[PDB]
C-alpha cells in the first residue's frame, strides 16, 4: 500500500490531509499534542492562498469562509502615519494618503483555532493519531521505507514523510541537523502587538472616514494596520515594532512560550510617540496588559531544498516567513496543493520504489522552492519599506507605491492552476 505520513496537524498538515482524502490517497497525521489546541491568533489569507484552498477541495475554502471576516472590499489605504495633518483630533484631521493597494479577489482573516476546527470536521478520526511526538526518522532495513519514531517509544511506517511540524520542525532537524549553523528560523527583528476593539468605539475616537476601510500607517521604525472587520463588528489593530536587539531564548517545546512575552504597556506608546494622532489614538486602544509576538523567519539560514529521500518539509517547517504580505500559512496551503497532486499520481501507481517516492518529493521542491524563498525575502523587505528603514517613504509615495504594488502582484496573482500542471509535467519527466 502507498502510505503518506503527515507530521503535524497545523494549517499546512490539515489542509494537505483534506487534499489527500479527496484524492483517495492513504495518509495518517501524527500530532505531538493531545488535540490541536485552541491558539486564537489571527491569520490573514490572501487571494492566492484562497485559490489553493479551493484547488485542494472546495470544503477547504468553505472551512475558511465559514469563519473568516473582512472589511468592505479589497482596497487598503497606505498612509504616512507621522504627517497626518489638520488637528490633534483624528475625527477632523486629514490622513496623509500615499497610495491605495487594491487586492484582487480580496483577503480575509480568521482565528487559527476556528479554521482548524472547521477543517478537522472533514478528516476521519481514524486518520489522526494524537500524542505522537516525532523524534526521529530512520530507514527500514528490510523494506527501505521510512520508520517514524515517537517519544512514546512507538514506531510507524510510511512511503513518504511530510514535515508539517512548524517553525521548530523536528523533521527539518532530521534532514539538515541541529548545530549552530543549521537551517533554522531566527528573529526577524519585528515584534507584533495586536488587539481587537469594538468597532463603534474605534469610530467614536477616529471618526467614520478612518474606520471605513483598511489602513496601513507607515512611519519610522514601526507600522500599524487598522482593519475594520465587518462580520465581527470589531476594529483589528495590528502593530509591528522593529527591535534591533536579540530575542531572549527560552528552553521550551511551546512556541507560545518561545516567541511571546508580556508587554509592558509603554512599549507601544514609546514606539509610536512621534506619529500622528490617528496612530497614537489607535495604539492607546490596546489593553493596558498585552503580549508581544517575536516574529521569526528563515531568511538568513534557509533550508537548501524541501526534500531529501523519502522526507520533505511544507509550511513553516520549510519557509517560515514574516506576515507582512499576508500570513505565511498561505504558502503552506500552496505547498499542500502541490503535494496532494503529486502524491495522487504515486498513490495510483502499481508499485512505488524508494527512488520514485524520493523523486516525487524532489519535484515538489523544484516547483515550490524559489517562490517560497522569494516570499520570505519579499515579506521582510515589505516590513523594511513600511518602517522607513532605508528612506523616508512618506516623502516618496509614488516610488513606494510601485514597489508594493509589484511585489503584491507577484504574490497574490500567482497562476495556481499552472503550478499544478507544471508539477505534473516535471513529475512525468522524473
Ligand atoms: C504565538 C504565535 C503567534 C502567531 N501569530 C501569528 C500571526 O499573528 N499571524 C500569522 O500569520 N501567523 C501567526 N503565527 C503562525 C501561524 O500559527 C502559522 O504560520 C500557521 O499555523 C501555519 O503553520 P504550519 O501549519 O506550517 O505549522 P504550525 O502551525 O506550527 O503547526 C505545526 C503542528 O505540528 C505539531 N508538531 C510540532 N512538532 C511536532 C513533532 N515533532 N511531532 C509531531 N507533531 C509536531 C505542532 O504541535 C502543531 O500542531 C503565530 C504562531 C504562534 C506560535
Amino acid at each position: 500500500p502507498f502510505e503518506v505520513a503527515i507530521v503535524g496537524g497545523g494549517i499546512t498538515g490539515l489542509a494537505l490531509a483534506v487534499g489527500l482524502l479527496k484524492r483517495n490517497v492513504s495518509f495518517t497525521i501524527y500530532e505531538r499534542a493531545e488535540n490541536f489546541g485552541e491558539l486564537g491568533v489571527g491569520i490573514t489569507f490572501t487571494p492566492n492562498a484562497q485559490r489553493a484552498m479551493e484547488a485542494l477541495d472546495p470544503c477547504v475554502l468553505q472551512s475558511f469562509t465559514n469563519v473568516a471576516s473582512a472589511p468592505s472590499g479589497g482596497t487598503i489605504n497606505f498612509v504616512d502615519g507621522v504627517r497626518e495633518q489638520g488637528s490633534e483630533d483624528p475625527r477632523t484631521s486629514t490622513a496623509a494618503l500615499l497610495f491605495q493597494l487594491h487586492v484582487k479577489g480580496g483577503y480575509k482573516a480568521c482565528r487559527r483555532c476556528d479554521f482548524v476546527d472547521q477543517i478537522v470536521q472533514h478528516i476521519p478520526k481514524d486518520c489522526v493519531q494524537y500524542r505522537k511526538w516525532l523524534d526521529s526518522i530512520e530507514t527500514d532495513h528490510e523494506s527501505g521505507r521510512a520508520v517514524l519514531k515517537f517519544r512514546d517509544g512507538e514506531i510507524a511506517h510510511a512511503d513518504v514523510v511530510i514535515g508539517c511540524d512548524g517553525i521548530r520542525s523536528q523533521v527539518r532537524a532530521s534532514m539538515f541537523g541541529t548545530d549552530e549553523l543549521c537551517p533554522r528560523a531566527q528573529y526577524s527583528h519585528q515584534l507584533g502587538y495586536r488587539g481587537m476593539v469594538p468597532l463603534a468605539q474605534a469610530t467614536a475616537v477616529l471618526g467614520p472616514e478612518k474606520t471605513s476601510s483598511a489602513v496601513l500607517h507607515t512611519g519610522p521604525g514601526a507600522f500599524v494596520l487598522t482593519i475594520p472587520l465587518a462580520e465581527v463588528h470589531a476594529m483589528h489593530i495590528e502593530a509591528f515594532i522593529m527591535d534591533k536587539e536579540e530575542w531572549p531564548e527560552v528552553q521550551t517545546s511551546s512556541d507560545s512560550k518561545r516567541y511571546v512575552l508580556p508587554a509592558t504597556r509603554n512599549e507601544a506608546t514609546k514606539a509610536f510617540a512621534e506619529f500622528g494622532p490617528t496612530v497614537r489614538s489607535a495604539v492607546s486602544m490596546f489593553p493596558e496588559k498585552l503580549e508581544k509576538w517575536a516574529v521569526f523567519d528563515m531568511l538568513e539560514a534557509p533550508v537548501p531544498t524541501f526534500a531529501k529521500g523519502r522526507v520533505c518539509l511544507a509550511g513553516d517547517a520549510a519557509h517560515a516567513s514574516t506576515p507582512n504580505q499576508g500570513g505565511g500559512a498561505g504558502f503552506g496551503i500552496e505547498d499542500a496543493l502541490v503535494l496532494a497532486e503529486v502524491l495522487a499520481v504515486l498513490a495510483e501507481a502499481p508499485n512505488v520504489s524508494g527512488i520514485v517516492a524520493s523523486e516525487a518529493l524532489a519535484v515538489y521542491s523544484e516547483v515550490r522552492y524559489e517562490r517560497s524563498q522569494w516570499l520570505v525575502r519579499s515579506s521582510r523587505r515589505t516590513g523594511e519599506l513600511c518602517t522607513w528603514k532605508d528612506r523616508d517613504w512618506g516623502l516618496a509615495a509614488e516610488e513606494l507605491s510601485r514597489d508594493i504594488i509589484s511585489r503584491s502582484h507577484q504574490l497574490w496573482d500567482h497562476d495556481t492552476a499552472g503550478m499544478v500542471s507544471d508539477a505534473l509535467a516535471i513529475l512525468g519527466e522524473r
